[PDB]
């Protein structure tokens, strides 16, 4: 079997991407943020604290003939940005673009932090990292991908994110019409539960490529590209007037600038991120200071190949017994 669903940016900056997911019987369609950096499928629901719901579509397990309470199970998660959510768990039928998993753990939110409440477009998250990161206690649960894997034609999913445009998540197959050239595959470490790999280097604009190992994760659930301070300083030093601002929380640059591209290595292959992908617009409405799409990973403890990097490529998340990541230009 296979699945194919369209993913759409939530706003004019590609702050996050939402993909429709059918849950329960009859179907309840929720727009979830597919996140390769976490492993919990959680939704806003009829159990979410009323004051923490602002325009989201909620899952109501009582209206689903296939919903079953996963007795005694709870979940609690905190993300890298400081956001968090927690609640209880149901099992129900979940379909993504025609691909169905029966008995999938659907984590119902009882509480969500302010960032989730304020994002009216995001009805929940669908985790796609390794199931070892799942927060369900006392019985850890599998991701939608882990549960579907044995039914898939190929044990893979692909992310093809758009730049200010819709894109696609495919499960179980590689769409050979969605990329140019060949897909370069690279080794993955599952030791920290992420799609963790090692980039072979970088170039800034038309500069010479620097061969250097950069360990990091392929994370669809992170907006920006977070790399070592040395790399990030080298990039921003090419933009007149750019600087790191502690009051803003990162590198900013004059909105009047035309940004250089950023190239990252995948083995002997190269993925070029166009300069326009690195512009996140004014820091505040009407400001002439713009926020950079390449930021330092210094306070994080891990480099993150977020949407800024992933949307420049067709990306294969290969969940075979030896997991790998594939990158192709498009
Ligand atoms: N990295 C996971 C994640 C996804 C979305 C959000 C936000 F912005 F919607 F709250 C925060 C964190």
């Amino acid at each position: 079997s296979t699945g194919s669903a369209t993913t759409t940016p939530i706003d004019s900056l590609d702050d996050a991407y939402i993909t429709p997911v059918q849950i329960g019987t009859p179907a309840q369609t929720l727009n979830l943020d597919f996140d390769t950096g976490s492993s919990d499928l959680w939704v806003f629901s009829s159990e979410t604290t009323a004051s923490e719901v602002d325009g989201q579509t909620i899952y109501t397990p009582s209206k689903s003939t296939t919903a079953k309470l996963l007795s005694g199970a709870t979940w609690s998660i905190s993300y890298g940005d400081g956001s968090s959510s927690s609640g209880d768990v149901y099992t129900d039928t979940v379909s993504v673009g025609g691909l169905t998993v029966t008995g999938q753990a659907v984590e119902s939110a009882k509480k969500v932090s302010s960032s989730f409440t304020e994002d009216s477009t995001i009805d929940g998250l669908l985790g796609l990292a390794f199931s070892t990161l799942n927060t369900v206690s006392p019985t850890q649960q599998k991701t939608f991908f882990d549960n579907a894997k044995a039914s898939l034609d190929s044990p893979v999913f692909t992310a093809d994110l758009g730049y200010h445009a819709p894109g696609t998540y495919n499960f179980g197959f590689i769409d050979t019409t969605a990329y140019t050239g060949s897909i370069t595959y690279t080794a993955v470490s599952t030791k920290q539960g992420f799609w963790e790999w090692t980039s072979t280097g970088y170039a800034v604009g038309s500069g010479t490529f620097k061969s250097t190992s950069i360990d990091g994760i392929a994370d669809t659930g992170t907006t920006l590209l977070y790399l070592p301070a040395t790399v990030v300083s080298a990039y921003w030093a090419q933009v007149s007037g750019a600087k790191s601002s502690s009051s803003v929380g990162g590198y900013v640059f004059p909105c009047s600038a035309t940004l250089p591209s950023f190239t990252f290595g995948v083995g002997s292959a190269r993925i070029v991120i166009p300069g326009d992908y690195i512009d996140f617009g004014p820091i505040s409405t009407g400001s002439s200071s713009c926020f950079g799409g390449i930021q330092s990973s210094a306070g994080i403890g891990i480099n993150i190949f977020g949407d800024v990097a992933l949307k420049a490529a067709f990306v294969v998340f290969n969940g075979a017994t030896t997991p790998t990541l594939g990158f192709a230009s498009k």
